């Protein structure tokens, strides 16, 4: 066979940095979370549900094992909800100052949140830059424009 899914070579999936303090992935596998620590991220906030095919038996311990705080807030990706993003928002201000990763499968949910937050927080992030996981695709996905569209109508820059 040829060289096969040179995907599992290039570190954590989804991977992309949103602020100094401030990572977005997809799912770490369990290296990567000791991987995380010694790149002084401090707190993993996960928005993957414990429920799906992809996800961790007990991420909170693969977390708190590596020397982190864990932090889960299950979003539905058929279903997101304001009360979502107001929890995300509410577990950041609780870890002020501290180094953040969060993520979920691909980078859709956590790229989408960490762009409202930025957005609330006056960083007047680039959304095309922000949520690069997403491509073309935001359209094809009405519910996620939606609540980009309804929390977006909350705040200025
Ligand atoms: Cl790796
Ligand atoms: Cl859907
Ligand atoms: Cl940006």
């Amino acid at each position: 066979g040829n060289i096969e899914s040179i995907e599992n070579l290039q570190g954590i999936r989804a991977l992309q940095q949103q602020a100094p303090q401030l990572l977005s992935s997809g799912l770490p596998n369990e290296q990567q979370f000791s991987l995380l620590k010694q790149a002084g991220v401090d707190v993993v906030i996960n928005l993957m549900p414990d429920s799906s095919k992809d996800a961790h038996p007990d991420e909170g311990k693969l977390v708190t094992q590596a020397g982190m705080d864990y932090v889960y807030i299950p979003v539905d990706w058929q279903n997101p909800k304001v009360e979502d993003v107001e929890a995300f928002f509410a577990a950041m201000d609780q870890h002020k100052g501290k180094d953040v990763l969060v993520h979920c499968l691909a980078n859709y949910r956590a790229s989408a949140f960490a762009y409202l937050y930025q957005l609330k927080q006056g960083q007047n992030p680039n959304m095309a830059q922000t949520m690069t996981p997403w491509n073309d695709e935001l359209a094809i996905y009405p519910k996620w424009q939606a609540l980009l569209t309804e929390v977006s109508a909350k705040y200025g820059h």
